[PDB]
């Protein structure tokens, strides 16, 4: 038919780290061919994009998702079937207001984000086209810019360091068919600089160091040097440095103060709201510095004003819980009027409609949107061509440690090849609205 | 040319860590544009197979493999137009003829398999048949398991331990998917006592640890305890082990003898080779094992014939440095019983026809076959059907804690709900290289 349906399929696959997830055969006769799933990570109690799973014994140790997909693998066969998958919003939004759940979901949020993503496959690659450029139009061409990590803290690191992770990028980047020789230099090259001093023994993350480090404000050595001699310049100049504090993770609300003591000495003071700012802002002033991320919790409403305030066009600040890429906070972040910049996490957003709705929504202001990795990942850069195809402009996904980044990195060049004649990145513009 | 096997198209793709590889796709002329690539690893001297690495040091320090594509694109297209409709030896065995080279350095070994593996997974392209069916078996229906590395070591030991890699086995799970958790669970159970442990909990690209012990009267204890609390069985009624000797390596060229003070604390224990089978003899049989892979040293000759005198039937003599999957090497071991089993590596023989028939030719001289992990892991997961197509079954998937190593059942999964209906479990009677 081509245009209507009478038959499908679905089933279930392992994820990274053991947290599986869906896998729906959505195709029309033998008249298609592709893939359908999504990422995952098990949590609860918030308004994310929240996944639902099982808990029996024998649902693979209590982690498995058949009972999530069991709402459409059981009430299907030959009944609620009269809906075709050519209408995009016909699956995305007839869906949603009809649950109405807060956490965006009740049969599964990242069940109706594989969906929609098995929608949106269904003819993709049966076009003979690339997946991005054909979702709307053909106005899908700029790869997201990558933002690389050079540090990771907290319990994702080995070592007491706070800040979830220290960033730099590859501003001077003419293209990315050459350019993908740069982000693995930078990984590469992390076992080269301890000797011209004498330093530490230990290991770290994906690309990033975990150190037994003595105090916060020391953290150069490892770093600049490691920029210098890992092949590239560092001053102020030609290259850049990011940071990022991992927001909803700890407030005082009791006494209108933040407090930073966890990871500081006991003979350190007391940081405060304004000591973190002033802070970052210090290598604001007299550091390679634009991007910033996270550091204010959920509702930071207030806080989100600050780090554009003074430190006005001189930076760009993604904040990931206040505004997820949902549509109520994405909207709040204009009521506080100055916002800037936004965190993508697929698995926060949900229905690619909403995804492009609020990617557009934001990157008309010029907010760059951080389409950032998750732990669980599945084979295909599922988000890596959903950036692509909104236009976000930027891309989080850590380093080359593992291979379901890799092949994110992969794709998107096999795209860039098939667009043939893509040497972009919008220089300056990048961040957009900078003179500093 | 309605029905020839017409169009060809490579190119240059990354894996693991920073190291490019090679994708190639074949057309028909029936509406096929099929994906799919290879992993990397290179070498050179003698008969093993080699990569063909570009010269240029920019392009990953000269890991390049822009030539090998070349050598698909500028040579294979003209080569594929005009044969046979339909035959696949003719049509994939004729690269040796091309290459001039035995080892198949010029054109690719990694080339090669992307070719093969292009008509190979054109299933929905146009074959009507899936990739084990196809690949000279039709009917099978059989399943993984996993040879799994959790704990590092070999190259990484300035601590009193040796061992290159600790292979834990699942081998008797009730049916044929449950296999699958008998191995997964063990993880799991490790991270129960490292993280509390602490003692450099080094994180390895491999997803495991490096931990150390202090001496005898505990050393090994935790192996049988933990997993006795996890509530696990040990042995052929349960979970069982084993392990990657590296044997060729250890064993001093320049002195040709075991001697351990290498890694161990110097000291009086060494082996000999009359002497190193106790070291087995005492091992296995309270801590059991079920595969070891190149037992002992390629240099020792008159002295492999202690083990399969001794423990010959329960010690699977897994050779892949004893026969690089190669057909010359494969028929030596054969020829002289030096071994009982073969490891495949699919990039180093170099066709998924030419791995179908090492599988035959072992299952002709009695050798049970193995699928092996590369350094160098892609997100396709073609490398492992090939076990599926040839009733081999296991595999070393590195570990089961990431995704390099999880693509592979996600992808085989669909196997395992594709037997049919006579898939009573062999199990623990799969082997007939074992239990002769």
């Amino acid at each position: 038919h081509m245009s209507i349906i009478t038959d499908v399929y679905a089933r279930e696959v392992l994820d990274s780290r053991g947290n599986p997830t869906l896998e729906v055969e959505v195709y029309t006769e033998s008249g298609a061919f592709g893939r359908g799933m999504v990422p995952s990570g098990a949590s609860t109690g918030e308004h994310e994009a929240v996944e639902l799973r099982d808990g029996d014994k024998s649902r693979y140790l209590g982690l498995g998702t058949q009972k999530a997909v069991d709402n459409v693998n059981n009430i299907i066969a030959e009944a609620i079937i009269g809906y075709d998958v050519r209408d995009q919003q016909a699956i995305d939004r007839a869906m949603i207001a009809l649950d109405g759940t807060p956490n965006k979901g009740k049969l599964g949020a990242n069940a109706i984000l594989g969906v929609s993503i098995a929608v949106a496959r269904a003819a993709a690659d049966y076009l003979e086209v690339p997946l991005y450029t054909y979702l709307g139009g053909f106005n899908t061409k700029v790869l997201p810019t990558p933002m690389m990590n050079i540090i990771n803290g907290g319990s994702h690191s080995d070592a007491p360091i706070a800040f979830q992770e220290f960033m730099i990028m590859p501003v001077g980047a003419p293209t990315f068919k050459e350019g993908l020789r740069w982000g693995a230099e930078v990984f590469h090259a992390l076992k080269k600089i301890l000797k011209e001093r004498g330093l530490v023994t230990a290991v770290g993350d994906e690309g990033g160091f975990a150190p037994k480090f003595e105090g916060t404000e020391d953290g150069v050595e490892t770093i600049l040097k490691a920029i210098e001699a890992a092949g590239y310049e560092a001053g102020e100049n030609g290259i850049m440095i990011g940071f990022d504090c991992a927001s909803s993770e700890f407030y005082d609300k009791e006494r209108k103060v933040y407090d930073y003591t966890k990871f500081e000495g006991e003979g350190a003071a007391v940081r405060t709201s304004a000591e973190q700012v002033d802070y970052l802002e210090e290598l604001v002033n007299k550091y390679p510095i634009i991007t910033i991320e996270d550091g204010m919790d959920e509702n930071d409403w207030d806080g989100w004003k600050v780090l554009t305030e003074r430190l006005g066009k001189r930076v760009q600040l993604v904040g990931d819980d206040f505004f997820v890429t949902n549509t109520e906070y994405l909207a709040r972040g204009i009521k506080e009027n100055a916002a800037n910049s936004i965190l993508i996490k697929v698995n926060q957003i949900g229905t690619l409609t909403e995804t492009f709705e609020a990617i557009e929504m934001a990157k008309e202001a010029g907010y760059t949107a951080v389409v950032s990795h998750r732990s669980g990942e599945t084979e295909d850069s599922t988000i890596a061509d959903i950036a692509v195809a909104t236009n976000a402009g930027q891309i989080k996904t850590g380093s080359l440690s593992r291979t379901d980044r890799i092949a994110k990195y992969n794709q998107l060049l096999r795209i860039e090849d098939q667009l043939g004649e893509v040497a972009q990145y919008k220089g300056i513009k990048s961040f957009y609205n900078l003179k500093k």
